[PDB]
């Protein structure tokens, strides 16, 4: 479509992957309201498409996303913030049932990092950097920069990053558990698309059920989480993809999932 | 013992360790109903012996446990799953009050990894591999594969493993936090038995209290968890082992615990 | 003031860091009642100082803190423990609103480790060692040794340490996520003071808000934690430091915060 | 608007209340997809008007709402429900910032009860009846009929109603804590509108803050709930309505709130 | 049967109700280990029986249950309690998938109340009395007396009953939320059996699903509870009883559930 | 001592009850800083006294407590409220380990009600009235007025009370679950003192353990709550009062508890 801040395209073999590239080189992919609206529109379009099984979110080679547009929230008041719910538009990735992979290249600072943390899988470039510089501007991370970061990298490093604003390299993020894989800067997006293809090659319903079961780990106790996992495992037996996969395992061949 | 799927024996000097080795090289230690029943029987036999203080669960050098038997759950309906409470036996391992050490060698896929994750300590071989290939057969984990895994390796790697089924290495499992030690393939079981001995040489009641206090970290908030830990610490003063150990420390001697 | 077990002073340029050094070489900084009382007094003094923005807690070069005074709890009964509410003085550190950095050198065993775990950021020396030897004396941790450690280094390593009492090196602590950075034994305290300076250079109210937001990650679910974080982010707009920092960023100048 | 399933109009003096009356006497106000869409549209319209401070949801004198249209979900399959998320649109009531009062007359069965339970205040007629007859049609509540009802009336009565579908009278609903006030059939709507006026006469920002604080009681522990309540109380001081009301009370005069 | 402490019978038309009556009038139905074992055996028998859809638990006309056997627990010690895990067998009632109705006649003190609180529905007689006199004998409840009671009657009444040991009448329990119906002493068991028949008349799988969804209210937050309820509602469509009932209603006829 | 705003005395036979009466009829017992400080001092004095087993908090015949002093918080700003941690002195009442009974007479509005809600048992007079008028001044409760009230009287009535500032009589408060007993205005304090005596006539350690178990119901899940209750029940066996009471019961005699 006519997107002036993002570029949404169907990549990957058989056009099974959705790539949304934030295109704002003049502001280091600053997450303005219009950019967030365009991103939500692209996510809705890719989610309602039966061919796209996975989505890949990426930015530029120099900066993935520098965070919220400080120029816009400069004159905002407490009353305005509480009335308009400024950052409610940002929590749309959390509702996307299809897996989303974040290809983080370059600066992932503040909201950007938070954005990367809202995705399911994060692939970081060799020169990628993660930071929470909100404290340097008299603000705190307000879109998941303390909850998800603390749960992922622990209390110590999360506190350090949030109170000092120091940056961590892709290697530190991978060692702490924030990112799962490190890839070259030039092949990051390609490996992300390959992973998205590997994901989409499976049944979409089972993929969404597994995503929900994994997300439940941060919302429920271990016992209730295990019970919900058991209920979802029981429910998977009602789909035809489970039977097809089990028959393709018993009988030596490949499975053909119909997404039902 | 007339066991056809497992081998249970007392090991370690003074016979204080219990070793249960899964013996089914023809199915890569597929966790069938009979195998799980034999495992539960061996656990209950070692959990009631006043000599065994710790248990060590291991498999073959080629595969620790391939998971549930697909050939058994192939022709299984949702009604059957719900009525029979399928996979209930698998949770019995979590009821064992004595520490259980998982010596994972080779393949630990699906229900196997969960099994290793249901133990307190996991020792992995240099060539050991963990994975959650449920998605490849049209199903999802159902015994804590998405709950315990996510709480140890983070959201990114857990999501990746659950949605793609890719295998992780022992070094990756240790760096993420799934396993604690990487032992040679030829000495894994020996070091696991030595750790079980070291654990069993302490007060059994205090060991169980510590295990419960550690497990409570995944079921309660930090404040209530710390309060329960403090209550257990107060309760430990009712046992004679605490006074014995403290008097041995103050007198610079060895403590002879009586398990009471 | 006149302290027998600790030394409290103001370090860092402009006298902005509060350094509390435990001084008890003959007992390896054993956390006795008097030592804890003096530590609480120093923490209260530094928290009520408008010039101190961060506190640095450290011990000796040989041992940071060996744990509670076993000599004092040897003849303690269950009734005495529950009537006196033992160890509650230790939780005062968790009530400090200002950030506290733990510079751990040498032995950090038992309560000492818990002490470091009660702080926000932990800096460990190259030769620092962490352990939980409570099980070796017939007791268990009672000040978060099984709750924070489990959440930090995972279930496997936490269980191993708690049930065996073995020690982990500073490198293992960093790889597991218990500590954030490793510094030479000669510059540990200096680097900790330098980090505390950077921390205190920001708005104190915003720093406290960020600390509360990060701490909320261990007391609430992801949804409620994120909602509380959003509410605190909205509230930050009521302070003048937020507007000052945002204007300095827009104007490309240094922000002169005033703690309001 | 040209709504065909509901009637939305401004009521109360100064047009401060919004009234949405479900109009479908041929199906006992069955909650069909079109009716839910019209209800959500009316809510969004009333939630964006700076004059409407409260909303009153009501139905007919014979039946408030008979629940979802069974004739529409008759042929729905498990995959269809999982993919389309049949009962997702119903949750919009939970996202309304302004308070909503439910005027229940006659039958409030199944969804109609859940809908009433999704509102903040419930006023029932002298002859109103509540029930959960899902069990009688081979299904269970799916919009909170087992969570809110159990928290409101308790485990015993909730279990009874859910497993038998027996109807409870407005008197038994007030005695159990589900209904707050019982009114005559011919005066229920007027008293509900008077209560909505009393609510809207206050500062809308503080009203929404108090609504959120009350809702937080069912989402977090008592300690974190009280901490969030204290944080919201601190934040209320940033508004002008707080100081205005406090000065009007200290001066013994009327307060003129301006919603800021 | 060969039982000596209880009487287990199949009552109700078509023998669809399971009646377990405590038959130890010489000790006011003291809950001894043998009585609990017989109760668990009868519960397992009635659960494995496909004809039984609901269970009714009752005692004598003078006393339902006086609680645990004070004579058996007199010489117990802390070490014995911790090693044998006293009162664990009592939790079997919480694992019964089929609904259980408690017909409380006469005294229900201590455990007898907790047992009654472990069931899904509680029918109390006009002369029934509930109390927690454990405090009068130097111990606190240990089978949910402080957890389930507080969640039903409120903090004030629960605290009063637990600390003073005072008794509450059946009317007080009905007005608080502990019991759902009050019946004459002569027809209590008959009305309980009628309710059990009405419950069993529905599909057993959906009844168990609804019971689980209701129990979920006391284990997770409102959001996760509603999500689990919605997932169970989706899963109910995989059964044939849902479609059967919906078609029977659409065709204006009675539904014939086959429990599948 | 010389208290200018309260009167603390030892009432009840054997001087086993601690009565604290708020004496400020000119401001309807408005809770100010000095009044709260004196209340905390009296509470600490009565808690440290080995003879007082229970405390009774009461006010005047016309008003129990009209809430916080609006005259002081009038000119308070957000920064002041946040830096000073306003109203934390009110939480000390929740830290009292001994039971506290609230005798409410006349007006119990806002903070006062919260104060009554902070106690364990609430005895209300025939003319007592409870309300949350914080909405009528432009603020919200800040001492648990929305959490405890919502957990006690339900959402439907708590929302109304918080958004309208309406007064509920002692009868409604008792029917909803906020108060446990209604007594004449002239005999309220006497019955409260009698209940305090009945409570103090038991083992103080067991009473404190029971209070802790009951309070745990609002901080943990049902399963973890039951496990903590079981742990406390096991710990009670370490005290001598348990054995004494059990022997007195088995021997049909009066128990002589030694508070140990
Ligand atoms: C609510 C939230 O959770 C998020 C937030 O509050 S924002 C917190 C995270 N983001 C930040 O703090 C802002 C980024 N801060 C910086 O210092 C940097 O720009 C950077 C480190 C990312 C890169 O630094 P750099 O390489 O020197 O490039 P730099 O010249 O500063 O930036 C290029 C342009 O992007 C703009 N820009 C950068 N970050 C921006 C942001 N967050 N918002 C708006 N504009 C931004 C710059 O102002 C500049 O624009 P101009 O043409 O008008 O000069
Ligand atoms: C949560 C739950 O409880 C549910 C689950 O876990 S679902 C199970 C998830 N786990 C798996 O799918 C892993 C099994 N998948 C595999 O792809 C492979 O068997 C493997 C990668 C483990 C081994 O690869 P391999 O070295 O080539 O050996 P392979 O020839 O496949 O297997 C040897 C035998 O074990 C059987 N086997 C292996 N895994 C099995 C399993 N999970 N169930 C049943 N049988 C299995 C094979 O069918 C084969 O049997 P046959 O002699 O009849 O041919
Ligand atoms: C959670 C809680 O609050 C409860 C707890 O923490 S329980 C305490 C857990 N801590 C421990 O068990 C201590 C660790 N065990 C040890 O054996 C050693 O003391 C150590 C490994 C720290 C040092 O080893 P070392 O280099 O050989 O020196 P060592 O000779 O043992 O100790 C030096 C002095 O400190 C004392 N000391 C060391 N740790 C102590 C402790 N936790 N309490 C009291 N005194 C201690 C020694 O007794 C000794 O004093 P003396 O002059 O009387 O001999
Ligand atoms: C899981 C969820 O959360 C979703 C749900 O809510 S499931 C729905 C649970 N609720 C119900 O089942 C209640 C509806 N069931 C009934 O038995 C009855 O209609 C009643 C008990 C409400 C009493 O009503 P009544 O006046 O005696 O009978 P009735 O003649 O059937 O009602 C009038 C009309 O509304 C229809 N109707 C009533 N309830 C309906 C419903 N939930 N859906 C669709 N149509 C309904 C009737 O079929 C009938 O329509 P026709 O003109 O085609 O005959
Ligand atoms: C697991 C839990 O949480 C529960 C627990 O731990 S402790 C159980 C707490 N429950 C109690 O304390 C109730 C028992 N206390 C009593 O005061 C009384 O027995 C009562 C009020 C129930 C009955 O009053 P009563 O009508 O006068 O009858 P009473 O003469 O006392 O009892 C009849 C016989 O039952 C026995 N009995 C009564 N309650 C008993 C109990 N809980 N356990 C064992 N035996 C009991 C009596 O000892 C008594 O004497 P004999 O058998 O030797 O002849
Ligand atoms: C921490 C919290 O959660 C609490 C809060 O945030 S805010 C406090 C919430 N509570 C209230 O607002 C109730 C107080 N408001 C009132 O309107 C009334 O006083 C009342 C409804 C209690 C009825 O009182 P009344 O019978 O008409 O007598 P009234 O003349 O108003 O009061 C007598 C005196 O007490 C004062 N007073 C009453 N309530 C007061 C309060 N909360 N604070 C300070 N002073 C108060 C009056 O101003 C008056 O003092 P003066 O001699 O200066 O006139
Ligand atoms: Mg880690
Ligand atoms: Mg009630």
């Amino acid at each position: 479509a006519n997107f002036e801040y993002i570029i949404a395209e169907k990549r990957g073999k058989n056009n099974t992957v959705g790539l949304i590239q934030l295109n704002r080189p003049k502001a280091l992919n600053a997450l303005c309201d219009g950019l967030i609206d365009e991103l939500n529109q692209a996510l809705k379009t890719f989610e309602e498409d039966p061919a796209v099984g996975a989505i890949v979110l990426t930015g530029g080679d120099k900066a993935f996303a520098a965070g919220a547009d400080i120029k816009e929230m400069q004159n905002l008041s407490f009353q305005d913030c509480y009335s308009s719910k400024f950052l409610k538009h940002w929590d749309h990735l959390t509702q996307v049932k299809k897996p989303v992979i974040a290809a983080v290249n370059g600066y992932a600072f503040g909201g950007g990092c938070e954005l990367a943390m809202m995705c399911d899988i994060i692939y970081a470039g060799e020169k990628a950097q993660f930071a929470q510089p909100e404290i340097l501007i008299g603000t705190i991370p307000g879109a998941g920069g303390t909850q998800r970061l603390t749960r992922a990298v622990g209390k110590s490093l999360a506190m350090e990053m949030v109170l000092t604003g120091d940056r961590i390299s892709a290697q530190d993020a991978k060692q702490a558990g924030l990112v799962s894989k490190i890839c070259p800067v030039e092949t990051l997006v390609e490996e992300a698309i390959q992973c998205a293809e590997k994901i989409a090659s499976n049944s979409k319903i089972v993929v969404a059920m597994a995503k929900e079961s994994v997300n439940a780990a941060f919302e429920m106790t271990l016992t209730e989480g295990s019970k919900l996992e058991k209920k979802l495992f029981y429910s998977t037996f009602a789909t035809d993809d489970r039977k097809e996969g089990m028959t393709a395992f018993v009988e030596k061949r490949k499975a053909n999932f119909k997404d039902q």
